[PDB]
């Protein structure tokens, strides 16, 4: 078995190897990359996502989210308070202000220390889940707006034709902006490209150990756990690396820098934070190996997690028994 310790692998494809997305994903998994739940892909030195980022300030962040934390430094929830719309220009200016900017620090490790020590005492503002793309339409390789769609994958593998579309989302982050512990909708893959700015640190639990994370989360967030059998789908819970180590949860960590891709694999729980002003683009995707994960994925039926138009059809076809009660939570 490849990668038995489930370490995060880092790939350096050639421009030749970067031409066929599906085949490179299949390659990574032949080397055991999926066992970690997360891989990094450094694009060939000749590749670019677009020529410059000079004109992005006019993107609108229609609903910035102020991420308000409750709990203790290593175990907290966050609630997203909706703020007034602002442009990316305005946001970047806000991220760079004295109140919100990245503090002085020695290196990534010192900054990680400061994040976990001090996160709860500040409420950074996140521009998340904005439909759109920053890839140039002439970028042909690893263009997150030109991937084959999950609906087409399900059609090719399973023969069923469904409604729905699959498009990317932009995330504008600042220091301390946080993504809580989650897997993807329907335990899909994700791919994330860091277009510009400061890094993003990731924590990940190997898919084969995901249930151990869930068991800890039920113990750490006991009221949430009673309210919904899949409350991690709410994307509100944070657990520090220190806490994970204390409870023997297997995990890994890695820092993504501008110009790099990350791929999360089915049922790879991940969480993380932003080091400073940045912009990432991400999208979900599927492969043939995903299908069984999609069949077994948990669902939020309490009605908090409230998920896309396209997810309906995945639940309808892959989880027909759930379909009934799940759409009660989604209606
Ligand atoms: O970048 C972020 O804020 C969150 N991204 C993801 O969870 C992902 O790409 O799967
Ligand atoms: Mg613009
Ligand atoms: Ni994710
Ligand atoms: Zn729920």
């Amino acid at each position: 078995a490849q990668n038995p310790n489930c370490n995060i692998m880092i790939f350096h494809p050639t421009k030749e190897e970067f031409n066929d997305f599906d085949k490179y994903i299949a390659y990574m998994e032949s080397q055991g990359a999926h066992r970690a739940g997360l891989a990094k892909i450094i694009p060939p030195k000749e590749w670019k996502a677009r020529e410059t980022y000079d004109n992005i300030s006019e993107i609108l962040i229609a609903t910035p989210l102020q991420q308000v934390a409750s709990g203790r430094a290593g175990v907290f929830t966050q609630y997203h308070k909706k703020k007034k719309a602002m442009t990316v220009g305005e946001y970047r200016h806000l991220a760079n202000s004295k109140k919100y900017q990245t503090p002085p620090h020695q290196n990534f490790e010192d900054l990680e220390r400061k994040y976990w020590k001090n996160r709860i005492y500040n409420s950074p503002i996140y521009g998340a889940d904005i439909s759109g793309s920053l890839f140039d339409e002439n970028t042909k390789q690893w263009n997150l707006g030109h991937l084959g769609t999950i609906q087409d994958l399900l059609e090719k593998e399973c023969g069923v034709v469904i409604e729905g579309v699959n498009t990317p989302y932009l995330y504008f982050g600042m220091w301390k902006t946080t993504f809580a512990w989650h897997t993807e909708d329907m335990d899909l893959y994700s791919i994330n490209y860091l277009h510009l700015g400061e890094p993003k640190t990731w924590y990940v639990v190997p898919p084969e150990h995901g249930q151990r994370l869930e068991r800890l989360a039920r113990e750490l967030f006991p009221g949430s756990s009673r309210g919904c059998g899949a409350f991690l789908r709410h994307k509100v819970a944070l657990i520090s690396p220190t806490v994970l180590k204390e409870n023997g949860i297997p995990f890994n960590r890695i820092t993504q820098e501008a110009g790099e891709f990350m791929v999360t694999f089915p049922y790879g729980y991940h969480a993380g934070f932003n080091h400073g002003f940045n912009c990432a683009e991400a999208i979900n995707f599927a492969t043939p190996r995903w299908i069984d994960y999609g069949k077994m994925a948990s669902q939020c039926s309490c009605g908090e997690a409230r998920v896309t138009f396209s997810m309906d059809a995945f639940v309808r076809i892959l989880q027909p028994e759930r379909y009934d009660l799940w759409k009660r939570g989604q209606d």
